[PDB]
């Protein structure tokens, strides 16, 4: 890990629940 996640946990990266702030989920992928 280098950039890691601030407020939004892994769950937000994967499961984008409503309380996840905009662009928090699926925002770290060089794809």
């Amino acid at each position: 890990g280098s950039q890691i996640t601030g407020t939004c946990p892994s769950g937000c990266s994967g499961d984008c629940y409503p309380e996840c702030p905009p662009g928090c989920c699926g925002q770290v992928n060089l794809n």
